[PDB]
């Protein structure tokens, strides 16, 4: 730990706090996370070791790469590869003309790859949004805290006590699903692909029920017709309001029909109907898809 010297402060994360230092022997710049645990009344445990141990060697273009896992002084730091720019700040750069849907579609190609991969790795992202995808000058858009999930968990809120998005969350996470699937990371991808385009965020929930809520209200109730053994998740109840579901053209203009044939695949209520990430990837919105570079100011 001492290898490194932290240049500044650059994010307050989910586990700890995120910094920018600097490696004293090789010189690079790279993002520490540092993840709090104690000594002897706590102490990393050896599973989170091995977890993470294990998201060492899932390396891919479009995952943030992991350096090095710091266990020294009974302490949690990650170093990770380091960028400029996460896909937040981004789209609020961009707020005013919008991305370009060739761009657009760029990042949701890469990350579809990335999670094609990490999913056929049987590892799950667990809690994709804006914030943990990050971009760099040459195009390309990264799955960042990518497995830390299941290595740790997911709170409610963070070190500094900030509250977690819900904005992103599956619905069958949301009804208390324990044993979700891949089909969430989608579910969430789905979620920031229509934010990219509308400039909105899709379902911007600020409570659990809220959040269902207005995933119900945009996509219709959930019943056993569309989503076969959704009453009997373990908080569907039957009291849930029944909304009627809402045309996509109002959902997301102006995106073409390839585009919204795939987002709606993509929002599947059923996990088990959802595109995965492989099939996606050979969707007709494809066909044309490029690699534009961003106009990006560091
Ligand atoms: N705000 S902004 O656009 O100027 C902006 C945004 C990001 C960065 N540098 C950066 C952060 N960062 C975080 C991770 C992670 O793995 C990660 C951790 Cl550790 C905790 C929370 C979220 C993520 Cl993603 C991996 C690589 C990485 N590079 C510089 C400027």
């Amino acid at each position: 730990m001492e290898n490194f010297q932290k240049v500044e402060k650059i994010g307050e994360g989910t586990y700890g706090v995120v910094y920018k230092a600097r490696n004293k022997l090789t010189g690079e710049v790279v993002a520490l996370k540092k993840i709090r645990l104690d000594t002897e009344t706590e102490g990393v445990p050896s599973t989170a070791i091995r977890e993470i141990s294990l998201l060492k060697e899932l390396n891919h273009p479009n995952i943030v790469k992991l350096l090095d896992v710091i266990h020294t002084e009974n302490k949690l730091y990650l170093v990770f590869e380091f960028l400029h720019q996460d896909l937040k700040k981004f789209m609020d750069a961009s707020a005013l003309t919008g991305i370009p849907l060739p761009l657009i579609k760029s990042y949701l190609f890469q990350l579809l790859q990335g999670l094609a991969f990490c999913h056929s790795h049987r590892v799950l992202h667990r809690d994709l949004k804006p914030q943990n995808l990050l971009i760099n000058t040459e195009g390309a858009i990264k799955l960042a805290d990518f497995g830390l999930a299941r290595a740790f968990g997911v709170p409610v809120r963070t070190y500094t006590h900030e509250v977690v998005t819900l904005w992103y969350r599956a619905p069958e996470i949301l009804l208390g699903c324990k044993y979700y699937s891949t089909a969430v990371d989608i579910w969430s991808l789905g979620c920031i692909f229509a934010e990219m385009v509308t400039r909105r965020a899709l379902f911007p929930g600020d409570s659990e029920i809220d959040q269902l809520f207005r995933i119900f209200r945009t996509l219709g109730t959930p019943d056993e017709v569309v989503w076969p053994g959704v009453t009997s998740m373990p908080d569907y109840k039957p009291s849930f309001p029944k909304w009627a579901r809402q045309d996509f053209s109002k959902v997301v203009p102006p995106l073409d029909e390839d585009g919204r044939s795939l987002l709606s695949q993509m929002l599947h209520y059923d996990p088990n109907k959802r595109i995965s990430a492989k099939a996606a990837l050979a969707h007709p919105f494809f066909q044309d898809v490029t690699k534009p570079v961003p106009h990006l100011r560091l």
